[PDB]
This record gives structure tokens, sequence and C-alpha cells, in this order.
């Protein structure tokens, strides 16, 4: 046996990753040695890159969605660092708001107690966010991500709360913060106003009723008919107490039925078929002639003005809209257009209050009843004025944290105005809506489709309600001047409060008196001021991160505008939008240059992950099972810009991708492990096959890099895998196995192959470093030849090398053209397959080939096809137009197993020299 006499060609780099054991040691090392602060400190940094982290809410353990987010940021940041740039990536945490406070509220009820005290209540919220900020930081680090995680930004930091307030101050001083009174989203479960980003639309069952409002005697007499009752359709009988008007479409025909029901003519066929009204039409009237008629509410006998709405629809309902200014936005403006009462007797908990008694809007038995529980009895009380009751299902707004359905209540709140012109920094005049639309156009969106998703929301969004009635957050810390009943926006007062917030935090706004919150110039008039006690929308907190992080640290944590932000698709409704609006107020532009949007983590069915249905695949279990580098590769190897379905069969296919990458690196390290390192200093004479591989390596390297530049990691990884699978393993390593294992260690041709393998292993390490960082760190740990070839202590010294300069290749060396011999190789391998089907021969080495086109260099044909002989022989095997196969007229060599030995069981001529070399 000659197996002892072959080159060993082994490496300590193991085949099995054993990731759940080795990865924790790597990530713990990067924290001990401060790898990120070392990345920033790299002395040859050239250029700058800023990724501004969007702060996840400081609540709960991380799920797979958080991991997808951070891993994608980690790939983008590591890509820029390995391109040679100074990077800025300070992660942050969203600590205020209902995402944290609602958990305190739910914990207190399960604990059977409560908490009136403001300071102590904010403390338990603050401690909850601190506890889960630290839990999430360590779970992020167990994914291999690198950022300033030991110095993250926190909205609960005193300096940060002061930065948020100073951002609000800028909004106020530009004339965009104004009080408004109108119906808005109201969550009775937390007794607070809401805006769109705090609202979740989902399907809900609801009553759907058609109600008859009889015309009063004088209106019947003015219309000259015996009976007439306008029919309204509504899904909210809880608002009927607050009716003041019935709205019709302007200049539209309304049909009067023989039973005396008045509806829009365009809808009579639907309503008659529904059995709401009868089928016979006696008269038709124009809605213009019906305006200012008066009807009688059948619920409380109150008057109802027949009015004309701006856009009454004739596709649904009846063409007659029950109008309640207290509980509808378009209802409110119509009530003001006709100067009607704003009836609103629903308190902050969604229950009828004493206003129904004083204004006789509803029977006293409804006092204290919740509006949704009272609807069954209201419908019964409608009597025979109820023409038809159905139950339907419609999309309905719910509170994002209490998950209860919201209502609308006419209330006075604070708003950022969208269509109010304000003075631009360049001296011009524009509305916030116009500025945001122009700022969107300067932002690159990845994918491009996310642009008009944000553009559409900006085109249609209303004024932004900022004021909330909760405790955990940054207060709208302004004083109302009782003398003028306006807010005080004088700079000395606002900066005095801001300085106090910066040193002490926002707790002082609840604790201190009015005079102690006022500057010295103002205490003599302390009696004339009252504190606003609303807190800011938590989406204003996160929308201000660019100012608190990028601007207030003067580029020490990144430049404003940032180069890249990267969040999930639900952030067009949220952080993307709130940051755009706040950035457009302060700087008149978006605080980001590029938006990368990724999809959501969904189950095997494509359904949303819920902590209830159990479709949640826990991140911890996923990491223990597959390892972080496989989860990272699963992210990069999949269509992250769309939703990602989680199934263990998809991670198995990813492990096969990781095994293939890892097995390839093990072969490379094993087959240049014995190369004398003074080979690195001298130029080599590379073969045609060597140059084909070096030129192919250069071609796919440009493709992988160009794809990774566009963040299309699937495309680049496919180019990498196909190269690894076809050109590298299938062709090159197959043809070099004889020289690597059977030629002398001193053979210049074997040494040249090892340089090619060394170059290939360098390129794979560079391109895989941002994705499989622990694995590439492991590779460099096990190869002294790789560490000296790349001049790298570890993975963080990786640079994109020039293969030409480090291998001393000639300029204007004409590229190889293997289009002919590779097609002959394909044709031979097909014919070789069928000869093995018959069982004639077992290997390519048993064959001799005579090619009919002598243009093909003989020894390259022998190398690529791994025939033992090129030319004529005795025993024909089969023939094609291109070649003839013969049985190799030699014995199999006992050492290299090639058919090149002239005598049985005797080493071939090459192996004899090697076996006796001194
Ligand atoms: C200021 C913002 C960031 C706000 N604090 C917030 O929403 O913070 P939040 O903690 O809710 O999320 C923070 C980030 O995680 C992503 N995200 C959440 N659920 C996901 C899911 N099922 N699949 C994939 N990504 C998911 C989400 O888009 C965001 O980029
Ligand atoms: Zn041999």
């Amino acid at each position: 046996e000659y197996k002892d006499t072959l080159n060993l060609n082994t490496t300590t780099f193991s085949m099995k990753g054993n990731l759940s054991v080795n990865e924790p040691k790597t990530y713990a090392k990067w924290q001990e040695q401060q790898a990120f602060k070392r990345m920033q400190a790299r002395k040859d940094n050239h250029g700058d890159f800023t990724l501004h982290d969007g702060p996840p809410y400081a609540n709960g353990h991380l799920h797979l969605g958080h991991a997808l987010n951070k891993i994608l940021k980690d790939i983008v940041v590591k890509r820029e660092y390995f391109k040679g740039k100074k990077i800025y990536y300070t992660p942050g945490w969203d600590c205020h708001g209902l995402p944290i406070e609602q958990q305190i509220l739910e914990r207190l009820e399960k604990e059977k107690t409560s908490l009136e005290n403001p300071t102590l209540f904010r403390e338990k919220c603050r401690d909850h966010a601190k506890k889960f900020l630290e839990i999430q930081k360590n779970e992020f680090l167990q994914l291999g991500v690198l950022g300033d995680f030991e110095d993250p930004y926190k909205t609960m930091d005193f300096k940060f709360e002061a930065s948020i307030y100073r951002a609000l101050v800028e909004v106020a001083k530009k004339g965009l913060l104004k009080e408004r009174h109108k119906p808005i989203y109201w969550s009775y479960a937390c007794e607070s106003a809401l805006a769109e980003a705090e609202v979740e639309y989902k399907m809900k069952k609801s009553p759907s009723i058609f109600v008859a409002f009889g015309l009063k005697k004088e209106s019947l007499e003015k219309l000259k008919v015996k009976k007439a009752s306008l029919v309204i359709w509504t899904t909210t009988p809880w608002t009927l107490y607050a009716n003041v008007a019935i709205a019709l479409k302007k200049d539209a025909v309304y049909a009067l039925t023989q039973k005396g029901y008045l509806v829009a003519k365009a809808l009579h066929e639907k309503l008659a078929a529904l059995g709401v009204v009868d089928n016979e039409i006696t008269h038709e009237f124009n809605s213009n002639d019906l305006e200012y008629l008066v009807a009688t509410n059948p619920l409380n006998q109150r008057d109802s003005l027949v009015a004309l709405g701006e856009h009454v629809g004739l596709e649904d309902g009846t063409g007659a809209v029950h109008t309640a200014p207290g509980h509808g936005e378009e209802d409110y403006y119509l009530g003001l257009r006709y100067n009607l009462e704003v009836l609103m007797s629903v308190d902050e908990k969604g229950c009828y209050d004493e206003g129904i008694i004083h204004n006789q809007l509803l029977d006293e038995s409804y006092l204290g009843e919740h509006v949704f529980k009272a609807q069954k009895r209201i419908i019964e009380q409608l009597g025979d004025s109820l023409l038809l009751e159905q139950e339907i299902e419609h999309s309905y707004p719910h509170c994002w944290r209490t998950h209860k359905p919201v209502i609308y209540r006419a209330t006075t709140q604070w708003f950022i105005l969208m269509d109010e012109p304000f003075i631009q920094n360049d001296g011009s005049q524009k509305t916030l809506r116009e500025v945001a639309l122009d700022a969107i156009e300067k932002v690159e969106f990845v994918p491009s489709s996310g642009k008009n998703r944000l553009k559409t929301m900006i085109e249609n969004r209303p004024d932004w309600c900022l004021s909330r009635q909760r405790k955990w957050g940054v207060p709208l810390a302004f004083f109302i001047d009782k003398r003028t009943n306006k807010p005080c926006f004088e700079s000395e007062v606002l900066e005095h409060v801001a300085n106090l917030f910066e040193k002490k935090g926002c707790d002082v706004w609840w604790e201190y008196s009015v005079k102690d919150l006022l500057p010295p110039s103002y205490q003599e008039d302390a009696k004339h001021y009252e504190k606003i006690m609303h807190i800011l929308d938590v989406w204003f907190d996160s929308g201000s991160t660019f100012k608190a992080v990028l601007e207030d640290y003067h580029g020490e944590k990144g430049q404003s505008p940032s180069d890249v932000i990267l969040e999930g698709s639900d952030q067009h409704r949220g952080w993307f939008q709130s940051s755009l609006l706040i950035g457009c107020v302060l700087n008149n532009q978006a605080p980001f240059k590029k938006v990368i949007t990724h999809g959501f983590i969904v189950d095997e069915k494509g359904e949303k992950m819920s902590k209830s249905k159990g479709n949640v695949v826990s991140l911890d279990k996923l990491l223990k099972t597959h390892g972080s580098d496989v989860v990272r590769l699963w992210v990069a190897f999949n269509d992250y810009q769309n939703d990602l379905r989680v199934s263990q069969t998809f991670f198995t296919q990813t492990e096969q991708h990781y095994k293939k990458f890892r097995n390839t690196l093990k072969f490379l390290l094993a087959n240049f492990s014995d190369m004398d390192l003074k080979n690195l200093e001298r130029p080599h004479n590379f073969s045609p096959l060597d140059h084909f591989m070096l030129e192919t390596l250069e071609t796919i390297s440009a493709g992988v890099n160009s794809a990774f530049e566009e963040h299309d990691f699937v495309k680049g990884l496919n180019i990498l895998m196909a190269f690894v699978t076809n050109e590298l393993s299938g062709i090159y390593l197959d043809a070099c196995k004889d020289s690597l294992y059977c030629d002398s260690k001193n053979n210049e041709k074997r040494q040249a192959i090892q340089m090619v393998l060394l170059a290939t292993a360098s390129k794979l390490c560079y391109f895989l470093a941002p994705i499989l960082t622990h694995t590439i760190e492991e590779v460099l740990e096990h190869s002294q030849a790789l560490r000296i070839f790349l001049q790298a202590k570890d993975v963080f010294d990786l640079k994109d090398i020039s293969v030409s300069e480090k291998l001393h290749l000639k300029e204007f060396k004409k590229p190889e053209n293997f289009e002919a011999v590779l097609a002959l190789r394909s044709a031979f391998n097909e014919e070789l397959d069928r000869l093995k089907k018959e069982g004639v021969i077992k290997n390519s080495l048993e064959c001799a080939i005579e090619v009919k086109e002598k243009a093909l260099d003989e020894n390259l044909v022998e190398e690529l096809l791994m025939v033992s002989f090129v030319g004529i022989a005795k025993e024909k095997l089969s023939e094609t137009p291109a070649f003839t196969l013969f049985k190799a007229p030699f014995y199999k060599c006992p050492r290299c197993w090639r058919f090149k030995s002239e005598l049985e069981n005797t080493p071939c001529k090459r192996c004899e020299q090697v076996l006796k070399e001194r």
C-alpha cells in the first residue's frame, strides 16, 4: 500500500461546525476585545458610512423578526467596513410608550393592585424597559452582530428626553404645533387619543341597521306629501343619541315610496330588494329642495336637520347619512358648516355620561353603560322605525397594544399640521405635506416599490395628533398663559425646561411646581401659567432619533442624514414616516438617504406569527438547532425584501449550503497547508488551467461584489455557490487532485496550484465575511498560510486583495479560452456515463482518447478529462464524431491509480521519482 507515501494534505479546520458550542466563544471574544470599537479605530479607514438603527421597543425577548432585522443591518455594515470605511452603527431602544406601559397596566391587574403615583409609576415602566433592553442586547450579540452595543442610545436617557423636547420646540417655533378640536381615534381601554401608527385595522362583526327618520309636520307640509321618512344606514347605533343632521348628496334625485320612505333613487332597487323599503315610487324630489327640512330622531324625539354633505355616496347605504359631529370627522365639519350642536356625551372610558340626561339625548338607564354594550338595547328601542337589522363584518380600527376596538370622540388635542405653510430654512414658504413629498424624491428606496408606499401615505395622511393621556413618555412640557389662553413659546422658558430635562429627566414636570419649572424672570407671574400634562406620541420619540443621536452628538455616532436605514415594511406607517416628517420640519429634508425595507417573518402557511397560535418558531430554539451562522446564511440566501416563510425544510437546505461552503474551505486549507511560505515571495509559472481558474475567479468576484452592492445577496451567493460547485470543485479540484496528492512537495506545478487555491480561499473569505463572520474567523484561525498571505491577524483585517499583484500576473496576459476543450469534456463525460451504465469501464482513468481536432492541446485534454492517455490505442471502446475511446494500454499504478504503469503492481514513472527523492 502506497497511501503512506501520499501528501497528507490535512487541516485542523474541522468539517463539522459544532456551531452551538463554538459560536458563543467567538461572540464572547468580540465583546471582550471590543471588536466594534476596534473596527472604528482602524487606522486606514477611508470614507464614512452611517447606518442609523431604528430603536426596537424595550419590551419582550427577541423573536425571529428582530433577528432578521439586525442580521441584515450587520451584513450591510460589515460590507462597508470590509470595503475600507469608517462605520457608525449605534443601536438604540424605544423605551417609552404603550408597548411598555400597557405591560405595567396588565401586570398590575394580574397582581390585583394599581398605582396613582406618577413618579413611582414611571419608575416601574423605566425599570421594565431597562430589564428588557439588557435582555435584547445580549440576544442580539448571540447573533454575531457588531455595533456600539455597550453604548446604545436610549429614549429614556435624560439627554434623549431633552432632545425629543427640543425637537418638539423646533416644531412649535415654526408654527406647526397647534391645538385642534375634532373627533379622533380614542382607545377607551387606555383612555387616550391615538393616531394612525397606533391603530390596527382588523375584521370585526357589527350591527348594520336601516332607520327611518320621520319628517316633522311642518316639513311634510312644505314638501306637500302625506308621509315621508328619510332612511339612514349605520353600523354605529351607539352614535344615534348624538344625531343632529341627515346628510344627502347634493343635486341628486331622492325617491319617495308609496309607504312613505325617502331614499336616493339610485339605491331604491337595492333597498327594495333588501326589503328595507317598498317597491312603488310615488314621487321624486331633488335633494336641493329637501335641504333645511327637519326630521325627528326616533331614538330621542330630537330634531334632525336635513343637510347636504360634500361627498355622500350612492354605492352603499341609502343616500341619507346619519350625522353625529361628536363621533365623526366629516360629520363634525358638516355640523359646523350648518352651525349645529356638537353632541358628545361619551366619556374617556367609552361610557355614556351625564350629558345624555342634561341634553335629553338618551334615557337615563344608559348612564354609565359602555357604548358597545348599549347597542343591543338601543336597536330594540328603535321600535318600528327599524326597517332592517343585519350583522356584517368590516375592517375596523383597534388599539395596537390593548387590542380593543377604538371609537371617535370630539376632543381638544395637539397636532402637527400637514397643510399649513411654514417658513423654510432657505427663506421660502411651503406646507409640511409639500416638503415631505419633495424629500421622498431624493431618497433611494430598496426595493423601489417602497417609495410610493410612503408617497401614498404622505399624500393622504391627515394632521398628526401628538398628545396622549398616558404617563410614560416625554410631556408636551408647555405652559398655558391663563391671561391669553395661548401656549407660551418664548425661548427662555422653553430652553429652561429643556435644560432641566437634560440634567434631571422629565419626572420634574410632574413633581415641580409651576414657578420651579419657570426661569427666574417669570416667577412673579407664575400664577398666570398652567402645565400641559399630555405626553408625546411615542412615534414622535422615534421620529426624533436622527436629532437625538446623529445631530446632537455632532457625527460621533453617525452623520445626519444617515446613509442607510433598514426596517420592516410596517415602518412606512411608522418610523420611516415620523422621521421623515420631523426631519422635514427641522432640516426640510429626510434624515436618511436610503431606505431598505425587508418583509415580515411568517409561518409555513404565510400567516403572521402569533404568540397565541403557536406558529411562532422561537428564535432561541432555532439558534440551538441550527447555529447562528446558518440562520445568518438563511437570511442572506433568501428573498428578504418579501415576507419569509419559516419551515425546518428551508433551514435544512440552508445547512446544505453552509456545509458546501465549509467543506470547500476545508479542502482549500488542507491542500495548501504544507506549502512553503517563501513561495509567497516569488512569482510562479501558472498553467493554462491555473489561468482559467484565476480569470474565472476574477469574473465571479466582480459579480458577487456588484450583487452585494445592490444588497441582492441571493444573486451573489448563487454566483458564489455555482463557482464553488462547478468551476472550482467540479473541474479544478478534480483535475488537481493527482498533483496535490501524488506529485512532489517541491514540484513547481503543485506549488502553483496551491497559490491558486490560496487566492480562491482569500476571495471566498472576503465575500463570506459579512455573512458567515464566525466561520471566516474560524478559517483564519486554522491557516497560517492564509493569515500571512492576507496580512491579517483575524477576520477584521480582511481587505479585498488584488490577485494579479499578489500572484505577480503579467499585464496584458491574453485570457484563456476553454470553450472548446470544456465542450469536449462535456461530450466525453456524457459518453463516459453510458459506458459505465453498460459496465464496460469504471473510471475516466481507464480510458485513452484520440481527439480528431488536434487544435486542442493534448495535456490540457488529459488534465480536464482525466484520461490516462491521449492518442491511439488498441482496444476500441466506442466512437463519436469528435473522439474515439480506447482502453488505456497500461497497468494501474498502485500509488496514484492512474493507468500509466508499464508493469503490474509497479509504481508509474512519476511515482517512482517521488518515492526515491532525497
Ligand atoms: C421605531 C420602531 C422600530 C418601533 N420602535 C418598533 O416598531 O419596534 P418593534 O420592536 O415593533 O420592531 C422593530 C423592528 O423589527 C421588525 N419586526 C417586527 N416584527 C417583525 C416580523 N414579524 N418580521 C420581521 N420583522 C419584524 C420591525 O419592522 C422593526 O424593523
Ligand atoms: Zn503513479
